[PDB]
Parts: C-alpha cells; sequence; structure tokens
C-alpha cells in the first residue's frame, strides 16, 4: 500500500499512547499524510515532543491531551470530548494504541491487582474514551474507530493472563461496535501491530533480538489505510499488520 | 449422552451461581449421579435451600459458601479455598455458572458504573475464584473447570455491550488457562447454554415466550459430558448446548 501523500487531508484523528512506540509513529505519519492529529497520552512533556516534532515539520503544533487510562473517569473522558468539541466540528479517526502489558507468568501466579489494571486500561477506559467520543466521530464523512489487538487476542497461549484476556475484550467490544455502526458512516476495526521493536515487546521477550524485529515504521501501512477512504467498506475486522 | 447414574460418584465439584436457574440445576443433577456437590452463592437463605433439596433427595447435605462476585477480594477466594481444602482432599470440578448481564442497549448508552460491575463478576472475580481453587484442582485424577459463556461470546452483537465484551473475556481467558494445563490433569473449557428458559433471559428477551425454550433440565447432557470422564480428552474448547 501506497497512498498519495494527501491521503489523509484535513482529517482529524485523535491518536492515543501517542508519547512513543507505534502511538507516536502513527501520530508522526498520520500528521505526514495531511492529518490533523490530536495527541493523547499519560506524561505531559513527552507529549509536548511529539507535538513539536510534528510542528517541526508541519508547521502548525498539535493539540494534546494528558489522559491516565488507569486513574480516569467517566466525567474525565467526557472533559476531553469536550475539549475537541469546542476546538474541532468532527473526529475522523480515533486510533486506541494505548495498553498495559500487565504480567507475563502462569495463571497460577498472575498478581490479582495487575490484573485488574490491565483490564482497567485495555478495556474499560478504551471503552468509556470511545463512548465519549462516539457523537464526534458520527460527525464525520466516513470515520474509522480502530482498536489494537494481539495474536494472543484470537487463540489464547500459556503466561499471557491479564494481557490476552483484555485483548479477547477488545475484539469483542469492537466487533459490538461495528454490528452497531455497520449501515453508519462510522466503521470499527482492529490492529494486531505482531512483533514490533517496542518496549512492550522487549519486556515480554528480554532474549529476542529486537534488530530482527520491523519497526514502528514498517508497519505503518495498515495504520494508514484503515484511516483513508480506501478501507471505508470495511468494518468489524481484525487485520494483521504482518500476516 | 445418556451416561450411568454413577458417571460422578465421588467427584467433587464446586458449582457458582448455584442459588437458582441453571447453576441450581446443575448442582442437583451433579448431586443425583454421584457428586459430593458444593455451592457457592451470593444468598445464605437461597443456598441453603438447594442444600436441603439434595439433601431430601441423597441424604447427605451439602456444603454451601455464600460469596459475593462483585465485591469480593482474592483474600476471600483464598479463605474459600482455605475452607474447601479443610473439608476434601480435592476438587473434581468448578463449574462457573455465576455472572451479571448489566445493561441490553447501544454503546452510545452504556452506563459506565453497570460496565465496570459485569466485568468484575464476570471476569475478575471468576479469575480470582479460580485462581485460589487451581491447587485444590490439581489433586483431582482428572480434573474439569467450566466457564460460561454465550453465542455473544463468540461473534458480538448490537446492544450486547459489557456481556458479550465479557464473554469474548471469559473465552480468551479460558483458553489461556487450556493451554497452561494441556498436558496435565486438568482440562478447562467453555459452555454456551444457548436460549434457555431463565430469568436472565428473560430480561434480555422481554417479548419471547420462555415457554418455547428448553429449560436447564433440558440442556444437562453436556453439563454432565463435561464433568465425567467421556470429555477427559477434550480441552481449550467451547461448547453449546444447542447447536
Ligand atoms: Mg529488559
Ligand atoms: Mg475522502
Ligand atoms: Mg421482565
Ligand atoms: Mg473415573
Amino acid at each position: 500500500y501506497q497512498p498519495k501523500q494527501d491521503l489523509l487531508q484535513n482529517r482529524i484523528i485523535l491518536v492515543t499512547g501517542a508519547s512513543d512506540g507505534i502511538g507516536r509513529e502513527a501520530a508522526l505519519t498520520y500528521a505526514r499524510y495531511g492529518a490533523t492529529v490530536i495527541l493523547l497520552g499519560r506524561n505531559e512533556e513527552k507529549l509536548r515532543r511529539v507535538a513539536q516534532h510534528i510542528a517541526d515539520e508541519q508547521h502548525v503544533q498539535p493539540q494534546w491531551f494528558t489522559l491516565d487510562l488507569l486513574t480516569c473517569t467517566a466525567e474525565e473522558c467526557r472533559q476531553v470530548a469536550d475539549r475537541i468539541a469546542a476546538h474541532y466540528p468532527r473526529l475522523d479517526g480515533v486510533l486506541h494504541n494505548a495498553g498495559l502489558l500487565g504480567e507475563i507468568g502462569p495463571m497460577s501466579e498472575q498478581d490479582p491487582q495487575i490484573w485488574q489494571d490491565v483490564m482497567q486500561v485495555n478495556v474499560n477506559a478504551t471503552f468509556m474514551l470511545t463512548q465519549a467520543l462516539l457523537p464526534l466521530l458520527l460527525k464525520s464523512d466516513a470515520g474509522s474507530l480502530v482498536f489494537t489487538s494481539s495474536s494472543v487476542g484470537r487463540q489464547g497461549r500459556a503466561n499471557w493472563g491479564a494481557y490476552a484476556t483484555s485483548k479477547f475484550a477488545t475484539e469483542g467490544m469492537m466487533q459490538v461496535l461495528a454490528d452497531e455502526y455497520q449501515n453508519r458512516s462510522l466503521r470499527v476495526n482492529c490492529i494486531n501491530p505482531g512483533g514490533t521493536r517496542t518496549s512492550m515487546r522487549a519486556s515480554a521477550f528480554p532474549t529476542e533480538d529486537p534488530q530482527k524485529l520491523k519497526t514502528p515504521a514498517d508497519i505503518m501501512p495498515l495504520y494508514l489505510w484503515l484511516m483513508g477512504d480506501d478501507s471505508r467498506r470495511k468494518t468489524g475486522m481484525t487485520f494483521d499488520a504482518q500476516p
């Protein structure tokens, strides 16, 4: 997939987990294809840095929001949606890249509190944030809501504990949303980045040589395709960046 | 499936949600096929009634435990496992029938608090209880751990919100567990009861005529098959009571 440089021109896209890794890559890449990108993350100064990088390249500084998905309330999610609604007439896209890995190890050992934290970030807060942004998404001529999945969201595997559970939940919640919007202007889908050179991947696989992995840059074609009009007939699906 | 009347003779099986509906049916039916049944539920007097019914038929009163999955802690789950361990040398089976439906309606409207409650009962507390009982399950010559799923745990559908999300999570968590135990003495699987004559079904489908549905009694063959040795080679699977 090699789209024109103005695929996303004027499309307003919110990118969560934007501080580093695949989230930062997608924010940069979406801005480079003409998007008006809105960044969301945990750390204010780390967001400022990504936004400044886009400003250095596009010459308009992206707006950012700090939101801690672990601790956020429904009302805090509504505050973000209210703040976006005050600056923009619509969202054309929402890419959820934020996620917590939690503990890798056997179910006999999984820490209950960490397990609850994984569910809270990956499922409940991602839901709460989504719900607050649905009205803005429906203002798009062709809105696109994307969740982050994993191969362990399709087939559970030993030691993947809360993470795998939360990615199965993410496929389910994506399928509910996609069915509810199916004949309307909003499409909803998941992306499995596959093994990619990130700190999360290295934490799970400390022996692996990350230099043998594709980078976040390498996997961008799929991320671009789901936000652009070439994917507009596709909803309810889960895609592998590296099949 | 028509097994001998002593299929489950002397097998010690914990049944959650045992106060009414499919949970109460399975507790009765397991006792009738020779099981030593342990009941778990919310209401003490409702449990006493089911246990008394089994005592009236088998002449030994089942032990019961009150546990509120909505509010229970890891330590409360460990207290149950400790109390079972003090009376019994093993668990031969654990059937999780407890579940919360939460709200049926569109994702734009799902109440966040109810959504969190559904996740807490159907996923996190069911996990916590499971983890606390794994050592007792491993003492069985052929232990069987069964989760309750739904057709909306395999394919998401409009208006199924937190419930569908939590049943996808339940398939994932069942697949992790099944992979971790695959070459050991514990098998792990899900059951989808299908549309059955219960208060949960009627709440979701108020127009439907429940008298046209199979009862919990009708769907028991599968519940019996998964606790008996005829299923001992099957793990990681999700079964429909009514295909
Ligand atoms: Mg390391
Ligand atoms: Mg267009
Ligand atoms: Mg009613
Ligand atoms: Mg036997």
